[PDB]
């Protein structure tokens, strides 16, 4: 028995061992051999060959958390936007090299295989991206931490651009299984929907419900060089399958066909409005997760360690339920439903626990974006919970009635229950009422939250409101995507920087050393060189690897202002055509984003960007002086590829519309300079960086408010400007169209008569900034020197700093960068 | 590339190696731990340690058939009653002792873990047990065979007996993985349905058909120590998953959530009338299968041996198919559609090949049970197919007419299209005409085919109608299930019997060697000994070890007659009660077997048996001289516990009905005397063992036709036999059913007024032959010498004999017990 130990298995740094476990995983686990296998089959085997290493260091850590019994923090998020795992595993796990030499000998190319990897289809935006990065940092600073979410089968669709139009294709990423996850049939949980809340004896009983089964999958995540691997548990919706006879709800009518499919699509569809699925999915992930939670709360030393009930007096001291945005919000009614109805707790205690255990992270600047369910849905499908939500509502509103007595409107502004035609429940007021720390994501964001959107909650509980500025992981977005530069940082300042990023500041004595300058400018040269090459291998274009590489790789939306940059590209077009022998710093401007399904504008904007495209990129006079590419199907894969090759970073959002943003930061670590509004996280970059090193343009938020106040009148701009007057008549007549002229109608008219985002306001200064930017591009040694002053300054934007803060200020655990022993 | 070999990855009969493997798979395959593993878990550590070896030699054998390119055989059966893999594989690869030791040195006991495997529920009775044997014999004869069926997800039902009534629960044996199988997503195939045949220029095209996907799962099958490992490849149906927006059929209406579940439940369950799903299940298993069959004819080297058309002339030399019962008949016009329509042969060069490929095993005698689909039903979902059956039909009837000219009435009887209200297609007659061999599975059976059922097919095609008597593997059904009797037969003659069964006549010497005779009787004392105990441990009763273990395990169906056996037990019950102090040999009667839902008679016989049980097992006057036990959820792993323990095998059907009967045999080899009628495979056992070593009774087929001739009139037997009359009046008054007197009204009435099978008629003769049975049990040295004579004679019943006869007189290949090389 104690001979059934971990001990025996791993020869680590040896190539001959790896060739052996690769050959084992090809032949034995895969049940394939070389006369029939494929790139994908040797791809699986290698990943399985990497995974051995990985689950050994996981057993030891999991084991360790049960021995040393610490605070476990549970990161709830419905999107986990990981994207490709292999190399990332190899770099934090140090096998990077040992595997390449073993694959070369076996006679496979690692890069041929690493690109077979589909991005993990659990994700969409800078919500789930953030989640995946945070998890890296949770491991690297050694927190006993679980991230939970749903396992979706179909991701967020794959983009096809057909004729300059976006087509939605599907991401059936798990088509061939997923070698990293481990399925748990043993751990299937029931989740309940529907019901009837019968009130009886000591409480009430949720009776007669439909059940669905959440089956967990375990995907491990490995800390940077520190021998901790933690977990990512995700849940699959499974039907009970009596469906044919038992219960004898069938025989007669098998319309339970539906029970089962409406079940099955809880886990199918990821979401890009009020659809009862979205609520079934949120709840699903929450209910299953809280049962695995309290399950370990009781199990770890505590099913033993009771004193009274295995009382949840120490549930705050041992569990942390992190609500990433209102999508997890039924975690506060479902912990009080579990603690008050199934355990036999009473309200005031059960609340002391919810609140002391729970924390909320908000990611939206404007009141409209926040979640609110219609109360009849909750009443039909989640009854028990709508009672609890209303008791919570009652009570929190007697706290504000205690505090600010006699006010009527505060009670009616802060209420969880919104009145109106279509009565609602405001999930952000649930989470604020039920969480012990609320927090933002950039300095300005957390302050408008404190000063406009939640200030009635702010002055009841100022103590609650925190800020915890977003960040990036130096693993994924430096060492990994851009080794060339990680390397010339290594020799100058050490290796400690990847586990400690504020050390980059040491680079700031080497500002002037011409040796480093050329190295830094060499790496970028190599990078654009490479991108120009993937861009013309996987797809094709007539790039200039030397040109100013301009990128805007944002979600395609109106407040993210792709049109502000298209007007500026048609401004340089119109100059290079009006004066063909004038020196214009050549640019190749690339814009990527997937639209958002049927957002009319956005789909029309991608078609505009491929219009400028077919026009200027094909004109003879334009030459190679200017070029426009729309980057197809932007994703983690792809940012790892283009973020390295960028010189200028297009963070141009209307002042006050981005709550933070994180590609912003990514671009700064990769040595690129930002042209952006004084908004989001651009504030703290510029503040760290020196505004002298940053390109801030555009109206500050003051200037916005005021123009709304006096009236934005688009037209007036149009008329005191000739290049703008011109470019809009161009679009209009059909300059960029001509097989249907009248096609850009709705953009020419939106911009011109009804732009909510003020494009024309910033147009005079945006090009008068873009010129400065092109002048210093055309100065080599200082371009590279603005850059280093940015790179050196990158520190505060490492997610490790964001998790140390959560750790000590919202959660209550120190971090630790001490490398576990083991395997 | 050559560097990626099967080679370095083993140690085989090596304790220390297997204990090392077990620890990897528990912690790296299972990502479990000793601190967390279940019993269920240590069998996936062990079953995975035993699978490495099982697949290394599969790697090798399959390469070995591509290079050797032998004619290949494919057993098409809709049911493979596999059932428990750990030990058959341990003992077919000879790692049982080495494993027992490893797991033993680790500190688990191997027997514990063996019983956690749930039987691989892909079968149901005779038909499907058989197929499973033929795979172990066909591997053992080093033949290049294949097993292709549907993977049923829910098998068929698990039997629960509640209130002495049969409850059918669901078998989701697939609950925590089946480690013996390998999912191959990547060989998924389109199986086509409904549609229309558009006849264009050079033929017809089958257009507009719904498609369902056929996913394969690979289970290696290890021959006995001859290093071959073949494949059973079962197919899992699956919905296309375009069902959401991709197709523009949905969006607006997902009522084809239905298509999706009607498609998945082709693989969902076994069956258990003209049902659209049975035909769907039949076509499905055939079609994905005939594309692997034709694929390997093209891809298995023969793509470079094309000579002409990659000729399908070399198809019956190098492929062979078996229709195991009419459940794959659509393989014949499915093949003619693939050759003529999809390839491009003319209809004779396509038929020559088809009739030279198909050979079809039969197992039915009664007309009423031959397969017959309605032609409208073939029109709707297989329109091309019923066009091709009609071609076959025209011509086959023109052959027939060339031959029996003038006879119209023969023409109207031999056709594949039956007429009445609802015209049907005689799937029996399709099978015969599209084949180069038809064969019953027992001599009395093959002849009744030629004589009465298939006769006009034998005057026309005499040569075609062969026979190949059923048989059983010796490895599962004597070595694996009887290590004790395996041991002492080894002592007196060594192994070649296990691989060569008529070698057991050598035992006829030892008939009077007192060592032998103490040892055969001792082994049985101990098999009964452990079974008395599970009959206490896993379910409950107080068994007397020292009783005549009288067993009857059949399909609970009227003609199989457990109501003849119920009447003899009520007759001992009565006897032992009228005279409590007469020495009557003590017996344990045990009946088990599934009803099959909705058959009311059967469901009432299962209750009858348990009613009688409750009465005699609680009657104090009785003591342990008599006990009636219903064994529940009879399946392959019970059959392997109950058969070692049986002393009397009751093979009692109505004379003429059983066509053969694979279990008849299992008992003989396991030393139990057979009581039974002269029919089926009793016929060639009472011939092999000599009649007087058999308890043959009752009416012969002769006198059953005779009884029908003067008309069987139940009441006259009622009016002479005075113990009968007594049990009928006991049944009716509710002696056995006190709370509902009238509960067996149906059974009584049945017997008495409309018993199709002549139970009363065989009642005097059966009670007297049993009197002679308890007499001979009352004398241990002679009952044991009978037993020695029945075991000495088992040889004619190996599946190695039957398969040989297949290979040589039908499939045309040669068996070989020669070792293939490997690991
Ligand atoms: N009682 C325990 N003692 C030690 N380690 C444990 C214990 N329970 C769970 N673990 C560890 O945690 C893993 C399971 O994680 P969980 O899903 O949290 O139960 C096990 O495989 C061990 O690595
Ligand atoms: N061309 C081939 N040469 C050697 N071995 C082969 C070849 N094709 C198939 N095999 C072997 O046969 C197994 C089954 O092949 P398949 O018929 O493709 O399922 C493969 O997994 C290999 O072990
Ligand atoms: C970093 C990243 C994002 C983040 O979007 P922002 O608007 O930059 O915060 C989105 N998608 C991908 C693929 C990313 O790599
Ligand atoms: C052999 C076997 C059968 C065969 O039934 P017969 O009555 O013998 O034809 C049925 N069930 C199991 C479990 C078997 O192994």
């Amino acid at each position: 028995r104690k001979q059934i130990s971990v001990r025996g298995l791993a020869g680590v740094e040896n190539v001959t061992e790896l060739k052996k476990n690769f050959n084992r995983h090809l032949h034995f686990t895969l049940v394939k051999d070389r006369n029939v296998a494929t790139p994908r089959d040797y791809y699986f085997a290698l990943a399985h060959t990497v995974r051995d290493h990985l689950v050994g260091r996981w057993i030891r850590t999991q084991q360790h958390y049960y021995e040393k019994d610490p605070k476990r923090i549970y990161y709830l998020s419905l999107e986990f936007y990981m994207g490709r795992t292999l190399q990332n595993t190899m770099v934090n796990l140090a096998l990077e090299n040992a595997c390449d030499e073993a694959t070369y000998q076996l006679g496979l190319d690692m890069e041929e295989l690493e690109e077979i990897e589909e991005d993990a289809g659990l994700g969409n935006g800078g919500l789930g991206r953030l989640a995946a990065c945070f998890l890296d940092s949770m491991a690297t600073l050694g927190l006993a931490a679980y991230g939970y979410g749903i396992r979706y089968e179909f991701g967020i669709f794959n983009q096809k651009i057909c004729g300059g139009w976006q087509m939605e294709e599907a991401d059936d990423w798990l088509r061939y299984g997923n070698p990293w996850e481990k399925a748990r049939p043993e751990f299937t949980l029931p989740v309940h929907f529907y019901g009837r809340v019968e009130h009886t004896s000591q409480g009430a009983k949720w009776v007669d419900t439909q059940v669905v089964l959440a089956m967990p999958y375990d995907t491990p995540v490995p800390g940077y060089r520190n021998n901790v691997v933690n977990t990512m548990r995700l849940w699959s919706a499974k039907a009970p399958n009596d469906f044919n006879l038992k219960d004898f709800n069938v025989g007669g009518y098998i319309q339970a066909v539906l029970d089962r499919n409406l079940a099955e699509n809880i886990s199918r569809v990821l979401y890009p409005e009020g659809k009862e699925l979205r609520l079934k999915q949120e709840y699903f992930v929450v209910a299953a997760t809280l049962q695995d939670i309290i399950r370990r709360f009781k199990s770890s030393k505590f099913g033993c360690r009771d004193p009274v009930r295995t009382n949840f007096d120490a549930f705050p001291d041992k569990v942390a339920i992190q609500l990433n945005d209102t999508h997890p919000s039924l975690a506060i009614p479902e912990l009080m439903r579990v603690l008050v109805d199934l355990e036999r707790l009473d309200w005031d205690k059960a609340w002391e626990v919810t609140v002391k255990t729970c924390a909320y992270t908000n990611h939206t600047v404007i009141p409209e974006a926040l979640e609110r369910w219609p109360v009849h849905l909750l009443e039909t499908l989640l009854p028990r919970h709508l009672q609890i939500i209303y008791e919570i509502n009652q009570r929190f509103l007697n706290r504000v009635a205690a505090a600010f007595p006699g006010d009527v409107d505060r009670l009616r502004r802060m209420s969880l229950v919104e009145e109106g035609a279509v009565k609602r429940i405001n999930m952000a007021h649930l989470c604020i009422a039920g969480s012990h720390a609320v927090n933002g994501v950039a300095r300005i964001h957390s302050e408008i939250l404190k000063k406009t959107i939640f200030k009635d909650f702010y002055e009841l509980e100022p103590h609650k409101f925190q800020n915890k500025t977003n960040g990036i992981t130096p693993r994924r977005w430096l060492v990994l995507c851009n080794p060339g530069l990680a390397e010339i940082i290594a020799e100058r300042i050490g290796e400690e920087y990847i586990s400690d990023l504020d050390q980059l500041r040491k680079l700031l004595s080497y500002v002037d050393d011409e040796a480093f300058i050329r190295d830094v400018a060499k790496v970028k040269q190599e990078n654009k060189l490479k991108f120009a090459a993937y861009l013309e291998r996987e797809y094709k274009v007539h790039i200039n690897p030397n040109s100013l590489f301009d990128v805007q790789v944002k979600r395609i939306h109106e407040y993210k202002r792709q049109l502000l940059n298209c007007l500026h590209v048609i401004t340089l077009y119109n100059r290079i055509k009006k004066e063909p022998n004038k020196f214009v710093v050549p640019r190749t401007v690339m814009i990527g984003g997937k639209a958002a399904p049927g957002y009319h504008m956005a789909k029309m904007i991608i078609k505009l960007i491929t219009a400028i495209g077919d026009v200027v990129n094909h004109d003879p006079v334009v030459g190679d002086r200017l070029r426009v590419i729309f980057l197809e199907n932007y994703r983690v894969s792809l940012a790892e590829k283009v973020i390295p090759a960028a010189d200028l970073s297009e963070q141009i959002s209307t002042a006050g519309t981005e709550a933070s943003g994180t590609g912003n930061m990514k671009f700064m670590l990769n040595g690129a300079l930002t042209i952006g509004t004084m908004d989001g996280a651009n504030v703290e970059m510029a503040e760290e960086a020196g505004e002298e090193n940053f390109f801030i343009f555009g109206m500050r938020v003051e200037d916005v408010d005021r123009l709304d106040q006096r009236g934005y009148n688009a037209q007036e701009y149009y008329d005191r400007i000739p290049e703008l007057r011109q470019i809009i008549e161009q679009l209009s007549s059909g300059f960029f169209s001509p097989k249907q002229p009248d096609l850009f109608k709705d953009i020419v008219n939106m911009l011109m008569h009804h732009d909510r985002f003020k494009v024309f306001a910033d147009y005079e200064e945006y090009v008068k900034c873009q010129e400065r930017v092109s002048a210093l591009y055309k100065n080599p040694r200082e371009w590279t020197r603005m850059v280093i002053r940015n790179i050196a300054t990158s520190g505060k934007f490492s997610s490790d700093r964001t998790i140390a803060q959560y750790a000590r200020e919202i959660w209550g655990v120190e971090p630790s960068r001490q490398r576990l022993p083991a395997p």
